[PDB]
RNA sequence: UGAGGUAGUAUU
């Protein structure tokens, strides 16, 4: 795509904030100012795994030196791209015919010159900043520096993993944790940077399929009371093993991919087998394995794996199959597996810092023969960078004392403070979906008493007892009760729903409440009803007040950016994709006052895995319209925070979405052209920042302080990007959010935009804490997540779209809080 | 589902 909208240059660096010395997991890379030669490699067959492509090229490099490669050490991306330090002695296009040994594998390979890539030009961009960074030069460098690791380890995205050795972290259900590292090369001022971080992801364990089945179905002993799998067990087992690769053990080692699991057991599952007589008969898998391999199945009552093409009949008894090693788990982990993995992978900032250092020392990048071939040198120590801790905004509260809150280390509380605009709760009801013996009437009364007191101190007075309180069982009971409530109790403001933990009832409560009836609901776990704490109750009130149209607090007005001198709307946008049928979900929220405090939400479904927000123009138009309704002001500026996108698609996302925002404005009025600031906020990266002075480490996790900002040294050489760690680190190693200013009509300075971004992280209503991303971005995530619950069903795109449309009386509410 | 933070989140 011809990039029409060029990203704005960095207008300057920030000067505001207390200086803090930091170390970054970015290591300086020195490159020679030379030409690098780019060749295209065409392999047939062309749909082999990258691993196989690498084996093919490695064979060629070793067997074709006097002809082609000489003493050069080429680097290869496992696909189309090969690089060498000097030109290959070829005119144009050489075709090869090789027999790589395992059955024998024959490949047809052709190689031709594609381009000359200049690393001098790359250097000149990094030092001057008067030319665009040559991406083709960066790619060549990236391929050279990860070539060896790609041969040694198992690549996963931009990371590398290897089988566990000296450690073992089973997750259950046939999954385990592999440790490894991320590696990427990134342009910075003066020099390229090698970004290295430790990493850990889920892999399927290399074990017999039988044992894999027993973990998935939670079977302690396959030999205790042996019996066929129930229909539920089969489907459950099938969903886990379908798509996975298995290997057989009855032939001394062929691999297959599982396409299905037979309903019939091995004793009865048949297939057409041609005998020596020429006659074809329906032979069972058990009979076949007995006659062919003299194998007596120990578990003929168990199903078979169907492998290869579904159209044909290749069945494998479970007991002759192993799960193939090295298969990454793309499927979602259970709540239990998630907890176990987080536990085994949690690393404090000082510990991660040491692991990265240790990795770099042991890696010996300067002893990599391919790195040496290309005359590349890597600095041993982490890049030093002086960050700045931005000042936190003061928050204004209400009540008769009108207290202010001053954040300390990214945190404040409501002690002695009342909501800026607190709602009085006259009419409210309680629906208890936890059983009576689990949540007695006496427990209910104590909960509501403690809640009414906390709410009174917070300036959200709950008058009297609930108008209605009753027990109920099952999600089927939600709609009848809710409809009854809406029709019986006039002026009903809130339903408090007590839940027995994880239950389908929650999704139904939100469906009926948000989309069907348009009624405010607040769910609470029964454990938090039985054991009440002022802190939990206080946090509950934060959500309730906002859901009922209140304002918890505001930024002190005179300590904000000058953009507030004119009507300005803040947008947050997010896209969530379905786990590894279901659609992708897009969400855009928009501020509805000048604080900015209250937000309205829009949400859509679209094609699975599509990153671009397809309906953005319509969504923005709705928000602009609602903004005008609420404020009677036409926004002169639009500040758009877009939650993370893959950087490989970033120029495409900006192009179409910036057009869509502009499109929305013009369709409202022909000459309506408000100033647009488009900011991408990213958490899914591997940039790590550590306190250089170990005494400045905060808490047990020992992370950098909230407000720590970096816009030098490791950032883009001329574009407008910065890291801001807005949150207190209380768990593992903090991820500083990365902000990329892709467009700015509004002439923001670095300080102004960095501070504005920080302040927005203090406007998030769910907690009195500075959060890791601006509230509009966070709100957008919550809206998309809520839509997923709305989509829960107990088909066609049109029905899916209707399922996420909230009720009329919900459209102008913060139901997502 | 009080809340934030965080590992990960493409032959038979």
């Amino acid at each position: 795509l011809q990039q029409v909208f060029q990203a704005p240059r960095r207008p300057g660096i920030g000067t505001v904030g207390k200086p803090i010395k930091l170390l970054a997991n970015y290591f300086e890379v020195d490159i020679p100012k030379i030409d690098v030669y780019h060749y295209e490699v065409d392999i047939k067959p062309d749909k082999c795994p990258r691993r196989v492509n690498r084996e093919v090229v490695e064979y060629m490099v070793q067997h074709f030196k006097p002809q082609i490669f000489g003493d050069r050490k080429p680097v290869y991306d496992g696909k189309k791209n090969i690089y060498t330090v000097t030109a290959l002695p070829i005119g144009n296009e050489r075709v090869d015919f090789e027999v790589t040994i395992p059955k024998d594998r024959i490949f047809k390979v052709s190689i031709k010159w594609l381009a000359i890539v200049s690393w001098r030009m790359l250097h000149e961009a990094l030092v001057s900043g008067q030319i665009p960074v040559p991406l083709e030069s960066v790619q060549a460098l990236d391929v050279a520096m990860r070539h060896l690791a790609s041969m040694r380890y198992t690549p996963v995205g931009r990371s590398f993993f290897s089988p566990p050795e000296g450690y073992y972290h089973p997750l259950g259900g046939g999954r385990e944790v592999w440790f490894g590292f991320h590696q990427s090369v990134r342009p910075a001022m003066w020099k390229m940077m090698l970004n290295i971080d430790v990493s850990a992801t889920a892999f399927y364990k290399a074990q017999p399929v039988i044992e894999f089945m027993c973990e998935v179905l939670d079977i302690r002993n396959i030999d205790e009371q042996p019996k066929p799998l129930t229909d539920s067990q089969r489907v459950r087992f099938t969903k886990e093993i379908k798509g996975l690769k298995v290997e057989v053990t009855h032939c001394g080692k062929r691999k297959y991919r599982v396409c299905n699991v037979t309903r019939r057991p091995a004793s009865h599952q048949t297939f057409p087998l041609q005998l020596e007589s020429g006659q074809t008969v329906e032979c069972t898998v058990a009979q076949y394995f007995k006659q062919k391999y003299n194998l007596q199945l120990k578990y003929p009552h168990l199903p078979c794996l169907q492998v290869g093409q579904e159209q044909k009949h290749t069945y494998l008894p479970l007991e002759v199959c192993n799960i193939v090693a090295g298969q990454r788990c793309i499927k979602k982990l259970t709540d239990n597996q998630t907890s176990t993995m987080i536990k085994a992978t949690a690393r404090s900032a000082p510990d991660r810092q040491e692991e990265i250092s240790r990795l770099m020392k042991n890696a010996s990048y300067n002893l990599d023969p391919y790195i040496q071939e290309f005359g590349i040198k890597v600095k041993d120590d982490m890049t030093e960078v002086t960050g700045r801790v931005l000042p936190a905004p003061i928050l204004q509260y209400g009540g008769r004392n009108r207290a202010i809150a001053t954040p300390n280390q990214g945190v404040w509380d409501m002690r002695g403070k009342q909501f800026y605009n607190g709602i009085e709760i006259k009419v409210w009801a309680i629906a208890c979906f936890a059983p009576q013996k689990q949540c007695r009437e006496e427990v209910l009364k104590n909960f509501t008493d403690q809640l009414r007191k906390i709410s009174k101190d917070a300036g959200m007075p709950i008058q009297g007892q609930p108008c209605f309180c009753k027990y109920a069982q099952g999600a089927d009971s939600v709609e009848p009760m809710f409809r009854h409530l809406k029709n019986t109790y006039s002026g009903l403001q809130l339903i408090i729903v007590i839940l027995p933990g994880k239950t389908p009832v929650y999704a139904e409560v939100k469906r009926v409440g948000d989309t069907l009836l348009g009624m405010a609901t607040q769910c609470v776990q029964v454990k938090n009803v039985v054991k009440t704490s002022p802190q939990t109750l206080s946090n509950l009130c934060l959500k309730i007040n906002v859901k009922l149209g209140g304002i918890n607090n505001i930024l002190v007005p005179h300590q904000r950016s000058a953009v507030f001198q004119q009507p300005v709307i803040f947008l947050g946008a997010d896209v969530t994709h379905p786990p590894a049928k279901k659609p992708s979900i897009t969400a855009v929220v928009g501020s509805m006052d000048a604080h900015p405090s209250r937000y309205c939400a829009t949400v859509r479904v679209q094609r699975p895995r599509q990153e671009i927000i397809e309906d953005l123009s319509y969504m923005v138009r709705e928000l602009l319209i609602q903004f005008y309704k609420s404020t009677r002001f036409k926004p002169t500026r639009i500040i758009f925070y877009r939650d993370g996108v893959p950087e490989g698609q970033l120029p495409q996302i900006l192009h179409y979405e910036l057009l869509a925002i502009r499109d929305a404005c013009i369709k409202l009025e022909k000459d309506y052209q408000p100033g647009i600031t488009y900011i991408v906020v990213q958490k899914r990266h591997h940039t790590r920042l550590f306190c250089a002075d170990k005494n400045e480490r905060i808490g047990k996790s020992g992370n950098i302080p909230a407000g720590t900002t970096v816009d030098t040294n490791i950032t883009h050489p001329f574009e407008f990007d910065f890291y801001l760690c807005s949150h207190a680190g209380i768990q593992g190693t903090s991820r500083p959010s990365h902000y990329y200013v892709l467009w700015d009509d509004n002439r923001f300075t670095a300080d102004e935009l960095q501070i504005l971004t920080y302040q927005l992280c203090h406007t998030y209503v769910r907690c009195t804490r500075s959060v890791s991303i601006p509230a509009p971005a966070y709100y957008a995530r919550l809206v998309a997540f809520r839509a997923r619950y709305h989509l829960v069903d107990k088909r066609d795109p049109q029905a899916l779209a209707k399922a996420v449309q909230v009720h009329q009386d919900t459209l102008r509410t913060m139901y997502f809080a």
